[PDB]
Parts: C-alpha cells; structure tokens; sequence
C-alpha cells in the first residue's frame, strides 16, 4: 500500500536518476539484476578471466534509495550459466544480508525485499556457500547509497548539495601463469577454480583495476568536471584495502567508514577504505586539467592498474599555483 | 587500597565483573602460567608448537576499571624451555612491563601498574631479539580498562551490555617441505630457522580465530537472541584485520579501541590495524546464523578467519522478507 | 608584495627553525631542494642501494609553513645525476600536486608557487611520467608541515603547545635477491630498474626502514627527550601501510589522516597512517628510560628494520608501575 517507483539502472561509472531530497514519504523501490558470467579482456596485453557479474558490468551497478525506503530485487540467473550464485546486502538486516533467500540456480528467479533502515554506502555481493571468494574476486560485486531523506549535510548543521555523483568499484584480480610468466587462458569458468585457489593463498593480486580494466576510466572514458563543479565519489572494494587520492586534489568532506550519519573529515590527502566497505568524497575542483584518482600503493596504481584519470575545463588560478620559473639550463 | 582476586576464563568468555565500578579503586590480582605445547590448527592435522599464557590463544581477558592497579604474578615453569615475559600496552614505562618481567623457565615475577587510560589494550610477550616469533606462535591476548561510570554513546547517554565476547585473532607462520605439506619438529628450538623464513614474506599459511579453524562454529558458536545487547572485543597482536558480521551492523564501534573518543555509528566493517584492540556494540533484530569474518574474503574462508553465531527468537517481515522464493 | 623569508633546512629527523604561531600576516617562504642519486648501505650486512634523494636524505627534510602562506620551491637537478625529476605537493591543488610544471632533466632549474590553504602535515614526492612508484620507493619522498596560524589545539577549543618536534621517514625497498638468497650489486641505476620492477610487482619489501636505514635512529642516534616534555612525531609513508606505536607510550593526541581542522583521537596504543599520508601523534613523557618506536606488524619492525629509539632522562615513577618481585 506504499507508493511503488521502478529503477533503469546504468553500467558504472555512471549512476541512475534520483533526488538528494526524498519527494514523498518512504516508496517501495523496484530493481532488476540479471547474473552473467562471460570471458573479458582486463589490461593492453589481451589477458582474459571468466568474470562473474551483475548485470554484464565490473563493478555491478549503483542502487540509490533513501533511508526507510524499502528496495525489491529482482534477481535472475538465466539457464546459459553455469554456476550457483546469489546476493548479500551490507545495507540489510538478517539471514546473510539476504544470501540464505536467494540461492539461485541456472534457470530460476527469486524476489527478496528489505528495509534500508541506516543511511550510507554498502557493498552488495554474490557469497555462496563455500565458494564466497572466488565469485566476489571473480568481479559479482557493487554498491547501494541510502540518503538521508533530508540529503547530505557537512556533519556541523549544513546541508551540501553535488552536482554530480561517480561510482568508483576497484577490483583485485587473481589470474594463474605458466613457467613464463604469460597468463593462462581456460575453455570453461569451471577449469580456471584450482590454479585460481592456488593465486589467492599467496594474497597477491595480478591486477587490481577500475570499472572492470586497466584505463577503464582514462582517454575518451575519463571523468568529466569543471571548475566550481561539486562532485560525490563513491568508491567500493569488496575484498581488499584500498587508499583512494585525487592527485591535484583534495577531499573537502570524507565518510571514510561509508556511514552518513558520522561527521566526515575534512581536508583529506588520502583516505582508507577497508576491504568489505564502500567510502564516499565530496570536492569542488578549484583547477582546470588533467588530473589522476589511483589507488596510492603506487605500484598498485601505476604497476597493477588501479588508475583513472579527470578531464576538467574551466580557467587557471595563479593564485593557487604558478610556474615562476619553467624547467630550462 | 581494597585487594580483589580474579578467577580468569577460557576465551571467548569473560570473567566475573561489572560494568560500573562499586566503590573506589582497587589493587586487581591476576596469575597467568606460560605453557608451550603442540596444537592442531586446522582440519588436515596441522601441528604448531604454541607459546601461550594460562594455554589458550589468545591468553585470557582481564577487566579492571580506569584508575584501579593491576598487580599480576607471571609463573614461567621448569618444563619450559624459552625466556619470556609481557608488554602491556595499558601501561607506561620500561616497554611496558616488558624489561622488569624477564622470567626463564623456573623463574616468577610480579608486575603492578596503574590503568590510566579508558580502553581495551593488546598484552603480548617481547623478549629481546625473538619479539615476532612470540606473538606469532599465540602468545597474545588483551586488557578491559572500562570507565569508572561504564560505558556511553559519547552523547551523555550510558548503554549497557546482556554479554561480552573476546574474539582473538591470530596469524600463524608454518613452514613447508619441497611437496607442499606442513613440517612437524621434535622440539620448539628447532622450528625457528624454517618458521623465520616464512615470516620474511609477510603471507601467514593460517590466519584463525581463538586458536584453530573452526575453533568458534558448530557446538562452540557464540550464543545470542533477538533484543540482546553484545559486546564484541577484538584483538590482533601483529596484522590488520577488517571485521564485518553478515547480516548484522556495528551500531556503536571504537575501531582504535579507547572508549573517551565518540564512537563511530551503523557501521558495516570496521577497521583494526595490527597491535590494537577494538569493541562494537550491537543489538540483535533477527534471529537464524550469522557468520563474524575478517572481510579479506580469503583471509576468512581460505585461511580461516570464521566464526558462527546461533540467535534464537521470532522473525521480523518488515526488516527483510522473500517474496517469491527460488525456483525456475 | 607581501613579506619574503629564505628557509635553511637540516637533515631529519630533526626539523629547521619555526614558530608554532604565526608572527604576523601571510609571507612567501622561500625553499632550495637539490636532487641527487648515489649508493647507500640499509642493512649491517652492507646491502647497497641507488637511492634517488631530495638534498641527499632519505626521507627528504620536513618543509614548515602557516595556514595562507605561500611556499616558493626551487628544485635543481645537477648535471651530474642521469635520470628525470620532478615534485608533487599533497598540500598543493593544481597541475598533479606541482609534477607536471616541475619537470626537471639534469642540468635543469624549475621555481613553483602554491599556496598552501589547508593545515596539516602532507606527503611531497617524485612523480615523473611512467616512472613513478620506481623513483617514490627508491627514496624520493618527504614531508610538508602546515601549521594553523594559531597553533595547535586539542579538539575542544584550548590551544597546546609542544618542546620539541621529530620527523620519521618510513621508507619501503625493493632490492632483488639471487636464488641462494644473496642481494644484487649494479654498475648504474638504469642496469637495476627491470630487476627492481619484478620484486616490486611482489608487493613484498626486501627492507622497511626509518631514516633510510636499519637502525638509523638507535644507540648514539637515538631521538632524544625527558620526563615532563612534549613531543610531536610526524610520521609520512608515501607507498605502504604503516601503524606505529611508542613501546612504554601512546599517543595523548592523534592526527591519523594528519589534517588539523579535525578532532584528535585521544589516548591510543596504535595508530593507522594509509600508504600516500603523513600523520601526527603529540606525547608527554610521564617515565624515565630506553622507548622502543615501531610499525606494529612486528616482523616489519623488528626482521625487515621499522624501529627506532628514544632515550628519555628522569626520575622514575612508582606510582604509574612497580617491580613488587623482580624475576628470581
Ligand atoms: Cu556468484
Ligand atoms: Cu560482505
Ligand atoms: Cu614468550
Ligand atoms: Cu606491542
Ligand atoms: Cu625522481
Ligand atoms: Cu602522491
């Protein structure tokens, strides 16, 4: 008897059409994801996995909702799979986030509702029982925001508004290699389970990307702002720490932790994100260019893959920086 | 000043205390008896020979209230056959504790401190140029310092806890011969040079809760009920950890562990990094399984850093419900 | 045409002349940092390394600066050295932290202006294009110091004042190693770089060192204080995870992301500053005696070389821990 809206979702970086403000009281929010397992391409020298997604995408796609709300999944796990798969929110109370009432098997369906109770960033992900690791290091992970039905505040009384929002999903990626050191390709996702059991006892990731790649986010498909412009980073990591830094930037406000209802710090270089958590940063870009977001473990960054880059226009500010002197003899 | 005897407890249990404190301080007395034996570890069989204080890793909880002394008696008997002693990181002063405690095997030594500062603290054994091999072998565990007037929201409001639970997780280092299977040794001595040799790489081969894989599942899940508030104390002596418990939140956490800093609120991980204690306050709302994991995934399911919780009462529609549950 | 001031920098971990409140409105602070490349020795079994410096240390010297300030670097790059340069500021916003207009070949001279708008302590490293972890882990970083124009304050509004202030590089390394265990010499720097680049694809350090070697800051180079002293320990590590502790100590006030404008943690064992951050912790010395100062994963601090010392003079405290029974 509450009011029902239906969300299209969009593939990351990008996030679906919502209000910071909540218009109404609490809704019914409906969305659908359908489970794909296929073969991806991962860095510039052609090494391939057998991804488990959400949706087609890595990372899955950002659910937005307001506190109270409630959110009802559609999950889908067509009969082209091969595997048992299902979902846990980190934004849910009991039975597993949710992963004890949607074990689905190739061919079925399943309906789960839940009330989002507690405002912030969670990491949703697939954890079916005794293979959890290996589908979420796989890629079958994402995020949901729950804003406060008010929106965001500045954690001292005043409300802030962004004008638009990324999500950021990092990945560590753990791909088995021959006596060379070329990566392995398999025939099926089944074949690719012992070597790749064997990777992860060592805690050393191949390549740890953004939105599914090496340079996902970087040439035509960098992020876009512009001087004056206040933007919101959603960033998650499902498995594994990361250290998010805008080089050039700052973050002005920072829910490290993910949880809106905690004042956030302010003036951050650098801020952590414990693995099984998704963070957010707020900032107004004060300086045209280029600028790098990278994970700073730098060999992570530079090394492994875990780098993206912003396009931003806008006018200079010699106030802030100025070359008084260029590079000469 | 009043003197008080404790009788400590086999982790995950606590001893005896209260919240708030009932008259002024106090001198608390503790004995902890240092005990090296073979344990298993897993399920294949693995053998380790553990450095333990009262023989359980971790060691035991001890509780006092801020501004009580504790005075402890630590007995190193003739059947062991290494120098040990303790670091309190509640204390201040000569390595806390560390260098009046030096105690070989036949020897005794009493410590008294005073608990200045509100938290829970790492207690670990430090014995000059053998530090990492010590704690890595389990001989850890951690100290209550509760605020006289118990514990609050950093808001003014007190809160109060139905049950404690200590959580100790520690990363073991066993080495392997040339097929791939764990090495057993005759003595602990002969150990080391393969055991160093593991530690160089930073990758433990076990990371466990309470002592083994397994160790805090099936009849040894933790117990709770719907409308229960639990404390959950968590220590790591050496390596990080990120603690997430599935299907539940933390909606009070000291991640760094000190009770006099506003606790962080609905939190799902929380973070403490090696060489801290940290406690989260939650209230159950449902009943059924949850799982309590380092959420490195494979630190957890591969590695071992797992336990279970069994809560009892009735099931709440309006938080979570299935709809149409699974079928083609 | 606001006022100049020329700035003559020492040799950490010890930090130039200051004043913690500002003496009058914003100035132009003017610093010289010469790069150089050369062999150092990191261990006591002379393993050698081609360190790339900032003024010939590693770290590079801690930089001190008030809130509004603006910092005027000039960056020299001798013809003598063989490789590209450059700097980033974390304090700095615009063009990459000041990397791409600081692009330096040897035989070049770069002058940049920022202003420094935000209070902290901040990391500053070499970041040249498709070298950048290579020439940071060899070496090439340090640290900046913006302090309010008034000073430092607990959270709740009252002003704090320290005596004395120490800067602590953490540096990791990445030295190759031949199969019998033995580590690699090299003619240059450019004959090491494929080798280096495969142990740093391990993710694993050969060394973890503060002031650019094992022991650096132990016996005659041990950071000194007394009982009753107040001393601020800025800690930077531009690459990897850190979490230091004072053995004996805590810290009374914490800055973990090390940005002032926010609330302290108080009273901690342990604190956590992520790879790409400086942090700082303020302590009063209460006890007498030899401190240990480490990175708590302990097979970093104590087998890889992440520990220092303090020697603190004084007379010893009772009251705060006592020797009842000395070990017999
Ligand atoms: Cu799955
Ligand atoms: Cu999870
Ligand atoms: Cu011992
Ligand atoms: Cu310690
Ligand atoms: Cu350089
Ligand atoms: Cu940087």
């Amino acid at each position: 008897s509450l009011p029902r809206v239906k969300v299209d979702l969009v593939k990351p970086p990008f996030v679906h059409a919502h209000t910071q403000k909540a218009e109404g009281g609490p809704k019914v929010v409906e969305f659908t994801l359908t489970i794909e397992e296929k073969k991806i391409v991962i860095d510039e020298q052609g090494t391939e996995l057998h991804a488990m997604t959400f949706n087609g995408s890595v990372p899955g796609p950002l659910m937005v909702v307001h506190q109270d709300d409630y959110v009802e999944l559609t999950l889908i796990n067509p009969d082209t799979n091969t595997l048992q798969h299902n979902i846990d929110f980190h934004s849910a109370t009991g039975a597993l986030g949710g992963g004890a009432l949607t074990v689905v098997n190739p061919g079925d369906t399943t309906v789960l509702r839940f009330k989002a109770s507690k405002a912030g960033v969670f990491v949703y992900h697939c954890a079916p029982p005794g293979m959890v690791p290996w589908h979420v290091t796989s890629g079958m992970n994402g995020a949901i925001m729950v804003l406060p039905r008010e929106g965001l505040t500045d954690g001292k009384g005043n409300s802030i508004t962004y004008d638009k929002v990324y999500y950021v999903g990092e990945q560590d990626f753990y791909v088995p290699r021959d006596a060379n050191g070329k990566f392995k390709k398999y025939e099926s996702v089944g074949e690719a389970y012992a070597d790749t059991l064997e990777v992860m006892r060592t805690l050393t990731p191949s390549h740890i990307v953004f939105n599914g790649a090496v340079g996902a986010l970087t040439g035509d498909s960098a992020l876009k702002a512009a001087v004056g412009e206040k933007v919101l980073i959603v960033h998650s990591q499902a498995n594994r720490d990361t250290r998010p830094h805008l080089i050039g930037g700052h973050g002005d406000y920072v829910w490290a932790t993910g949880k809106f209802r905690n004042a956030p710090d302010v003036d951050q270089e650098t801020w952590f994100i414990p693995g099984g958590t998704a963070g957010a940063a707020f900032y107004t870009f004060e300086q045209p260019g280029i600028y790098a977001y990278v994970n700073h473990n730098l060999i992570e960054a530079f090394e492994l893959g875990a780098a993206a880059h912003f396009a931003v226009t806008g006018d200079w500010n010699d106030d802030l920086m100025t070359s008084v002197r260029a590079p000469s003899g």
